[PDB]
């Protein structure tokens, strides 16, 4: 009666299979893992074994529990943590999270008894990745390069607003072949401890860190961000020098709570006002309405003058996005660019897609802590949609790269 994982990192899909059962015996799988700070996440499902007395999850459905239907990989992205408003986020990239797999007997909530188990380790840093901190002048990041001779293509990675430094995306990518820079802005050692202002002369070094790196191949590099990151990317691409590329996952294209200035240029701030809140039955709040309108649309001050760019530009949306109008912003950018004579951006817009548009397989957090506001806000999306989401954003942003790169 055995558990089998054919054929390994996180974003990479796994084929799930039991043999030994007996014939058309129910089971019910479960899946489980403690994030770094112990907190638990977990899912399952229930099925049916087939005549020979096998279960394989790329062909059997899960006729209930965690979700339903032929999703080979939902025992993975559907996981759901014990404690409420916890977000699965990875922030040591060199250790693997150990995923325990479970067949039980029978479909009752009282769980049967053990059939067999398996731990499976699931990674962040591809196979013969290198990892190493960036401390150049006042840049604070995290370089990763690809195995093999290089010199590689370069990508920079920009989150939102958090702050510190997460690596899970650049590692990843770096699995394909791009060397990849994790880059921090605010909340990081000694960088600033807030963000009044963005000052892109910062971005400009890691930029020429990563250009002069015997090791990233040029002659420009890529540019990905999300959320504030997404702007900030958009801004580099503007105003900057050797960005190739740009790929921005549900920016706004504007100057949002705070302007961004560069040696003798400031996007003013559009503002935002927080009586615009909306209040669910539930208690969560819904941000996605705080922001001043768009007045002009994209001839408003606060545009970021994105016809500067030399490069392309994909934006990614996510069409249930609560945190901001991503669709209505990305549109706004296309009519920019448009009416300074340059090419429509590629658009890609993705429907039941939230804001936090993570690798594959990351499962969605629905509803955290806004750490600006104190207060629980939601994020948009729905598990199985989001899924899809992540899996092709993925794929889209390594096409990409790969052309423009
Ligand atoms: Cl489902
Ligand atoms: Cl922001
Ligand atoms: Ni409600």
């Amino acid at each position: 009666a055995t558990l089998i994982l054919e054929p390994c990192c996180w974003n990479e899909p796994v084929r799930i299979a039991v043999r030994g059962l007996a014939p058309e015996q129910r089971v019910t799988l479960r899946a489980s893992l403690r994030d770094e700070k112990g907190a638990l996440f977990r899912a399952h499902a229930r099925y049916c074994a087939d005549a020979c007395g096998e279960l394989d999850l790329e062909r059997a459905p899960a006729l209930g529990g965690s979700f339903a239907g032929l999703e080979p990989m939902g025992l993975l992205w559907a996981l759901e943590p014990e404690k409420p408003f916890w977000r699965f986020l990875k922030r040591d990239v060199q250790i693997p999270f150990v995923v325990e797999l479970e067949v039980l007997d029978g479909h009752d909530p009282e769980p049967g008894r053990l059939l067999c188990q398996a731990q499976h380790e699931r990674h962040f840093l591809p196979p013969g990745v290198w990892r190493q901190s960036v401390r150049a002048g006042r840049v604070r990041a995290t370089l990763f390069l690809p195995p093999g001779p290089g010199p590689f293509p370069g990508i920079i990675d920009i989150f939102g607003i958090g702050g510190g430094l997460l690596e899970y995306r650049a590692s990843l990518l770096a699995g394909h072949g791009f060397a990849t820079l994790a880059l921090a802005y605010y909340n990081f050692e000694d960088l600033p401890n807030n963000m009044d202002n963005i000052s892109l002369e910062y971005f400009e070094e890691a930029v020429c860190y990563m250009l002069q790196h015997p090791q990233v191949k040029g002659p420009g590099i890529g540019l990905l961000g999300i959320s504030l990151g997404a702007d900030i990317c958009l801004s580099m691409a503007s105003f900057l020098k050797n960005v190739s590329a740009t790929v921005s996952i549900n920016g706004s294209g504007i100057s949002g709570n705070t302007a961004i200035n560069y040696k003798h240029s400031s996007i003013p701030p559009l503002g935002y006002d927080l009586r615009r809140i909306k209040v669910a039955f539930s208690g969560l709040v819904d941000i996605v309405d705080i922001r001043n309108a768009l007045v002009g649309g994209y001839k408003n001050p606060s545009m970021i003058p994105i016809e500067k760019a030399q490069g392309p530009i994909l934006l990614i949306v996510g069409q249930d996005d609560h945190n901001w109008r991503s669709e209505l912003y990305a549109q706004t950018v296309s009519e920019r660019l448009q009416a300074h004579g340059k090419e429509k951006p590629q658009i890609i817009c993705y429907p039941g897609t939230g804001h936090y548009i993570e690798p594959p397989y990351f499962p969605l957090c629905p509803a955290s802590l806004h750490r600006l506001l104190n207060k629980h806000v939601i994020w948009g999306g729905e598990p199985r949609a989001h899924s899809k989401a992540q899996e092709d954003a993925w794929k889209q942003i390594l096409a990409f790269f790969c052309k423009h790169l």
